[PDB]
């Protein structure tokens, strides 16, 4: 029996790579899209094959015929529609970031808990071959003692900053199991329009450190490298995974004389992501981003956003 | 309006790669699944969205719920049921290769003249931006006069075809050149037991180029394609799986080698604009498909493979 | 006529690298070797086809048969050799760092000007292909404006820091022609021997910042990547070259779409150094590492230790 | 004590790669250049810190000076200098290729044995620690079993050969496998001008593996060897050039290609490494260094090569 996903919206990145996601998917499928324009949504049911199609949200959310919801809605209208659909009874897979500050989110833990619905921020990478890989091969000691993590996350585009930012600290975080303590950073802002651009961030994690870069103005590009004592991770397509590179890793050794890849084509992350929440909701054990999680990770985008504003060290 | 598609059986390439493909494309989409097996046919009907499930492919045909038909069947299957398909008035997109022999073809033509539907042989490469860009870049004159071809197609499988890989260096080679092999020497190797075809070495004589490569279905997995020219040289990386290999992109290496540019079409989705073409064939009549005649022409290089590994010299196309 | 150069000391750096360049160099030679140890001194010299050994480096010095001297002494010795060296008559190629202050290095420029010989810290990178195409590509606008340059130099050794921690800086230096007004960086000492043995910095060149990490206990790892509005330069083998890995660039398009790798295998980094040396003994126009950029470069790492005793930015 | 060379000419591969090498070398060292233009010699020598000049091979020769010869002249004049050289009591380091034909080569055996001097073919990727590595991987059972062998090595170059390069394919696949081929299909193209050789390409059948590749004087640069076997392949990157083609590294991809190693040999400075082994030959006679008789055996598969090139099929070795 698969579960049932309603599409909040026509917005890009359910068109694009989450809808034909979940229609590939083994345990769920699309039954209904929603949108404001329900010509717009009946055209993107048509095409996906999708049975139902709705012209407002709440609507579809007081229908029977889905049991959960994706949202890719953008930041400032996930805290809302996130508890609607979850007071309508329904399951709940948000797009990040799940928040706009940290403390948000108790909002949204209230509502998973009255519910007892499964509700999960969409950190797509977390259920990806390659980063479970990085996970364990620090956790085996395959690097030594990890002592610095290495990255950015950038692209152009003139017409927001965190979007692209929760990423490093997620994946570092999930990598490590481990938290910031402090951040220094200086962040830039658009000359006109005033948003920020550009961040160049130190986190301190005690045993080691993070060190990126994000932009919304700069080529586009994306790595990440663990760098421990006796090793280091190179991940070659972090973020985007298959639509920017090779889904792959490169383990080195200490001299560099020997290297392994280890690699993980064709891995679909964004499906792995909705059957790990589909069986999730089905048996309660599944690893799923929890909202706790969430939390901790949006502590630490805040606290980039204090340290901004200073000279120096900015406890989390 | 989509065109709507109807599923020939549950074979693996059609759950792995083209069902999926087909709801993610813009203008088509799967409204059936036929199995002789129904629950089986059920199962994969509901996994994708799929509204029909048949328990035989004729009751599906004689349906009006679909306008197309995929048929992932093995290489013995596709001549009866291209023509049954395309007898009952629907287009059809038949695996490849096609047939056993170039004349076997003929028949397939005849049924799709004869109903006036299109009917193509599913090379997905052929559609994707990478050999798209291999085409072009010769064309344009960057690597000079091409003179060799070089390539390789293996995987290991002891579950018990060498020809499902072999027409991939022959139609990837056609297709970015625009030309045909005038003579063959190959040596092909049979399993020691079950006495298939495990193992071939090819050189295709192309008057003004040549092309080597070798395939085998018992050998480390191994996929790659180069154009090597007077001034350059085309590396595709990941020729034929695309995605499933490695990265989708070509290097272009000029004459020297101190300079490389490397072209990227990551996240192409090349079963998805292979059926996208398709449906613009059906509703259009312009779309560049695949044609039956050019199957049968790529069918004839196999032959001739085939006919060479008999002899200790060049054989005639 | 070939310049010919004698060697202080049985130095590694010399014996690995710099002495058999030499041999190889179209405009010079070595003629001498010299050691407080004359069997080690003559054992060189055979092996390199060298025709004089000396026990002693001020006998060298006083000698007519070498025109320059070459020094992979430590950094300690380097002031002192330098300037007798210059002062016996001889032109001068010292190893980095020359100093272990900015304002050691005045008494050097007064060797220099004073004995009218050519005196240079021996930045080999800077007489590479590689680093004169960062350098062009930059100014063509190749990257559009440069916003951000990240690298990482580290190796593992357990029996010292700016040894490597100058190379990150004087390439930024040297592709961009701008200097950093002002540093964060935190620096870590051995638990027990106390030297410092890791340092994560970051500069504020105004239009650009640069960020890095060096370490003396780490996995080898180098990399720098100068990171513009409308491209990214990645240098594969910035620092050592044909030792660490291929001698290219990659240069990627604001998309990602299309890159460019550009290809220098073999360009003999330390024999161009020398050559060029030798052109500028010859002509004096030659472009040659100044002492006066050498002093510039120490700023910057004089800046980095006073950074790494406080919370905040430290001016350079 | 260090080995003495003398350098036989100012040719360029001396100049470039191996002077330099010898004096970079531990326990050799360069004392003589010879050259009919004495200016010349003496030019070099001071370049790169050489003692001694001579104005004719025969006085270096006749001297006390040198106690081996470096002789990187053109592959007509190797057979009468690495002779003349052995009768006067000096070692040996001849380029290749040694020969035109194999039979040529029972001479300079000869001249080895009278003389009881160390006479070798300057094969220095045999020195390098990259294809040592190939070989005990081979070995080892990393790949599984050996089936065919692909590569290529092309340059472009067109004012007035393919044998000095077309060596190189033959002797890394014999060096790697410890096997010899039994028979060649080859097919070659010359010159329409000149009439010289610019193109092979070469199907060698070493019977339990087939090795194909193709040279050329007048294509884009390229350089490739890959061992395929049963259980992986190795793929060498920089096979010939070493560093001054690119990295000095080996990729073995596992079955299935989502697991390889990346071996590095950076800075392996294989000529250097080709005379050291060469000076331990000469002071201890135990040393690997490419014998004679296996130089013989590679040139006899050129010598196939050229056969098969004059006709239809397989020609035996
Ligand atoms: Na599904
Ligand atoms: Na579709
Ligand atoms: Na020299
Ligand atoms: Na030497």
């Amino acid at each position: 029996s698969m579960l049932r996903f309603g599409i909040i919206s026509t917005a890009k990145i359910g068109r694009d790579n989450v809808v034909p996601a979940i229609q590939d998917a083994e345990n769920c499928v699309v039954t209904a899209i929603a949108s404001r324009d329900l010509t717009r949504a009946r055209e993107m049911a048509d095409r996906f094959s999708v049975p139902h199609a709705f012209g407002s949200y709440e609507e579809m959310l007081a229908s029977d015929v889905i049991d959960a919801v994706y949202i890719p809605l953008p930041t400032s209208q996930h805290i809302e529609w996130s508890i609607k659909a979850a007071d309508a009874g329904k399951h709940v897979v948000c797009e990040k970031p799940l928040a706009l500050k940290a403390g948000d989110i108790d909002a949204v833990i209230a509502a998973r808990d009255r519910n007892k619905v499964v509700v999960t921020e969409a950190y797509m990478i977390t259920y990806s071959p390659v980063w479970q890989k990085v996970r364990s091969l620090i956790d085996e000691g395959a690097i030594g003692s990890l002592r610095h993590v290495q990255g950015a996350f950038t692209y152009f585009n003139r017409d927001g900053l965190p979007d692209i930012g929760v990423y490093p600290v997620m994946s570092t975080r999930f990598s490590t199991g481990k938290e910031p303590l402090r951040i220094q950073a200086n962040t830039e802002r658009d000359p006109d329009f005033g948003t920020d651009i550009y961040s160049s961030v130190k986190a301190d994690f005690d045993d080691f450190e993070l060190s990126f870069y994000v932009s919304t103005q700069m080529a586009n590009r994306q790595i990440m490298v663990f760098h421990g004592t006796n090793g280091y991770i190179e991940v070659k397509s972090p973020f985007n995974a298959n639509r920017w590179g090779p889904e792959e890793i490169e383990l080195a050794d200490r001299s560099h004389n020997e290297s392994r890849i280890f690699r993980f084509q064709d891995s679909r992350q964004y499906r792995r992501e909705v059957e790990a929440f589909a069986r999730a909701v089905e048996n309660g054990k599944e690893e799923v981003v929890t909202l706790e999680n969430s939390k901790l990770n949006q502590k630490v985008i805040d606290a980039i956003y204090r340290a901004s504003e200073k000279d120096g060290w900015e406890a989390v």
